[PDB]
């Protein structure tokens, strides 16, 4: 793998975004590698916990940017919707460690994790409105932030600090930048002492509550609204964005 | 009003589609008049029951089909006339009954589905072949609710017509009647309902419609409207026109 | 007890409405005895299946109708006997089968709808004409679930009865049978079901009921209970009596 | 542009709708509410308006519904309240452009129906939010935003006690987006509105829709309808006990 | 490969269950080859419609039942993959699919046809799920309540009886019933007719209906009942030491 | 009553857990007496508000654990851990839990069904039942009360939340000094009992019905079965209901 580093030790799989030269901007190849890494961790009976982390200053700058809407949907449904939900549902605990900028598409990498630790310098945003689109393809915003804060960041394009995100429940813990990796691995190690079936079913309990609340249906619903963004952009310019 | 007849007699308002020369195809002018008629009936205290019906052989052939049209522009117009109007009719707090004869095609379904009850003549044919134009069903997706998911997928995938008898079997149609008795049986039913206390009728309607909304009807209608709009998006991207 | 016969034999508990002289009309005493019967069957580990049936010609005519009566007073009584009892019967973790003959009117539906399966004689007639009294259907709104929304509105708006065959076509009735054969065929069905492992039956029942609750059944039943109470509220505000 | 009780102006793509009954602490009579609705419709239909600001003159945002026929039926009450307290409020919620409420001083009971349908809420540090309508025999106002905006435990707390939440308390539940100094409330609201108005209108429309449709899939429309009936049982009880719609 | 024939002709992909000597009973190898056929059909741009059919007298007798100490975890891991995830994946393939069901379709057989969009049944077809005999509350993917309504679903689960083609049609589970001799021909004719439609129209039509179902609670209910099914295996393990009940 | 104290004064019913010898761990007899106390309060027309509190240093250490089929376990747990809890939740009068010290696992089933929760500054809430092989307790308030990320964190790690952390998720209405908990709970109860009972009943209904429309009843039922797969697995591995 060119863009993703994978290691297993002490029952923990660590998946590292390794394209620091582009601020971990996501091309298709990177997303395919990342999905392969998640599947590896899912299928390795030695792995009890997964860490998602990133090299460099910034967790991820987002997606690396006649075209039909049909074509756009085919590609986005696979890599931005189905991959993300598949990661969400992997039956073992996962923790994202987020430093620096996590922008638009970056949210699709950390939101599917169960827990999020952020460094004090982390900044979460989704400014895709500038491009004519109503938020990224997988709409965690309302669930993670509450509707008022979700609209605030979509409408203004501003960034939320790590402490703001912690206040909405999107981030579990804010930690000093130099301690982010250490504190993440220590959490993962504590979780790995639990019986794997108990962790599987705890995760299932919370995620199934969310799905009964309408999470799956809402994610699908908003994916369609997202696609009208692209449809409008195409109708106006012939390009997927404004 | 040019296209819609409106009359009140014996506590009953009758709303009539009167464009038989175009098989009651729906332009914006007909829809704006139809909405004004629904409002008139809703606001007239002497009206207890509403009948929606149509002159001629066919109930409605559907929707009557700016250099660069934007999907934004399409959405604004369709959200007003095909979504908001339809839902407003659905929620009028008085019983309504649609009397459907002959062809009821695509947009025609948006006129009768918001009614509480539907009577159909034996010659009635219900269809939505808009897949032919590149779109996944009309703007207001009653299909799954009215027909069940398999029958909805069947008529959307094939563009075929359902008979009045087939529609009765799914529960979309309350009763099938002879063509020459359609108006008479509709009025007899309306009259029997109009003997009930208005507030009882209001809360019976509310009970069933609220059950539907709890089951997800409002949310699902809004959801499929966006799916519908991706159809227009795709067509605009391929041809520069809203349909294929 | 006074209004309800209870017996157990070959792993089947038979609960019989035994007030044929008032067409099994439901007063509080009868309902309390019925609830006690359901509970006794629920708690007896020898009972694998429950049959609910009725003596005389009619399953049930429905509910048998202090200075100033408050809405609060009505709510307290109705929440217990018409809402909580009915849901509790619904959730008893053993299969239950209602045998319905003749007229099952308004509150009569609260007795059979909570059973898992319903067998009806070919003379059975189901109705809810409570709109006549100013109310939007009975307290437990199974109508939309059992009949579909259009048929539910139809019977609430008109007060008309559905035959056994009409009810079977919506899925409310599992099987229509000759009047003379209703009991025998119910008993045989119970006996066949009682040969299954009790925990398989419990979880089959739970699978279906839980699908209903995810669909919104519990929430909708609670929502329409309030709509119903607005009926009593209006009747009180207009006459000082809970019904018009 | 303006009407009796509502001031209305457009400038730089922003429509500002101003409650203008400060001598009555913006108590809402039917006339004010019909005018407010007509203002929301004007801003919705005006293609030059990109963002809506809802604000209020005087010391208080709104004291709620104005208290000030032979036999009053529950039917009569439902007809009036369904129109002005349920249908108006939902329509404002659904206007396809961003809206921002600027809330100062008291926002009591029916006041909540004016700000809750806005997308964003900015509150001054002296803002106080409450719904003490339990004192009148009723289980919260007609449009039950409480559980969604505050969480169930806080919603029950304020309805059971009738107490006020400070602007900072409301911010912690996510009901208030930002708390600001009283003298800066108007300036900061305008500045936020101007920033939002630089965005493409269709991107804003679909962002708003994404969030509101998530809410509706979560059960928002259905729950609001459900609680409206619970509310009406309150009036039903009051009428049955006293012949008046409240205690 | 060994148990599944796959072919493409005139924009139609036909997947045939080819284990008639075991009444198309499903081992893991058959299920893996079946999932591979669905993926091959989904990924081929030249495929516009999918047919699922079966050789022999019977569509599928279901899961072929014939591990040191068996844990529930072990069963869940296996069933979640092949009975839940496969089935939902097939359900969501973004092209129309048609099942042609002849003869017996029992228990896990339902998992093969229920994910298809349309079902044509021969008049000889018999649908049943008698898995309560084994201690379990219906098969792993609970389409029963959706396809049949709750009273008919409970009836077939409580009794273990079969529904005729005609009974299934009356609940909406079967789209059409045809003569056993005409099943294959009528299915092909239906697929060709559908294959003349614009692929993106068909995709969004399928999506419109399936998304209505998921807003109604389909995905969440399927997940919820999966766990209820697993309590059946938990109980059986606790009573018989085996994943299903034995005499 | 052996384990539960019950008293009525000035329209307030006070229900006190009185098994400090086991940190108010819950056996079947304690749970039956608690359910009888809630029913008593529900039915007494002079009770307007209910307080649930606990003697000694700790609110409740959870279910008292000190061969069976899964069927047997489900029968017992559905009655006492699922049905009892939902019944308390739905009692048509305001209820307030006063929670001091440790509230562990099953303890949560006693306070969560209360409308409001006041906690002392030393209260600690946890659910470390993953240690026993089970995916959280039988009545899954966690996601509702804490949000999903915090719910997963406490179930995965087994750690305790402080009163102040619980307050930040909205699970706790107010944090008070230990010595003042009883007094602040009774004053809050007295204030609430000045309101019209029908208004309080319908305010309660409005919020709980919003929750049920959001999926609360359905979700609770769904997680019950997930919890029971915990027991099924434990039985399949160790012969016992836990690991
Ligand atoms: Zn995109
Ligand atoms: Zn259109
Ligand atoms: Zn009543
Ligand atoms: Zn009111
Ligand atoms: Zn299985
Ligand atoms: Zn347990």
């Amino acid at each position: 793998m060119v863009y993703i580093d994978y290691g297993v030790a002490d029952s923990i799989a660590t998946i590292t975004l390794n394209r620091p030269e582009a601020a971990n901007a996501q091309n298709p190849e990177l997303l395919d590698e990342l999905d392969a890494a998640w599947t590896r961790a899912a299928e390795d009976n030695e792995v009890k916990v997964i860490i998602l982390r990133a090299n460099g200053k910034h967790f991820s700058a987002g997606h690396d940017l006649k075209i039909s809407l049909e074509f756009i949907i085919q590609h986005e449904a696979r890599r931005y919707l189905d991959y993300t939900l598949r990661w969400r549902n992997v039956p073992k605990p996962s923790i994202a460690a987020v430093q620096g900028r996590c922008i638009s598409g970056g949210l699709l990498l950390c939101w599917p994790c169960d827990l999020i630790l952020a460094s004090d310098d982390a900044l979460f945003s989704d400014p895709v409105a500038l491009m004519g689109i109503g938020g990224v393809e997988y709409h965690g915003h309302t669930w993670e932030l509450g509707p008022r804060k979700a609209k605030e960041i979509l409408f203004t394009g501003r960034a939320l600090t790590a402490e703001e995100a912690e206040r909405t429940g999107m981030v579990n813990r804010v930690v000093a930048r130099d301690e982010l990796d250490a504190q993440t691995r220590e959490l993962a190690e504590q979780i790995a002492t639990m019986p794997p079936f108990a962790l599987r079913q705890a995760k299932r309990a919370v995620n199934q509550t969310l799905d009964v609340q309408g999470f799956y249906a809402a994610i699908q619903s908003v994916f369609d609204i997202h696609q009208t963004g692209h449809g409008n952009a195409l109708s106006v310019s012939g390009w997927p964005v404004l």
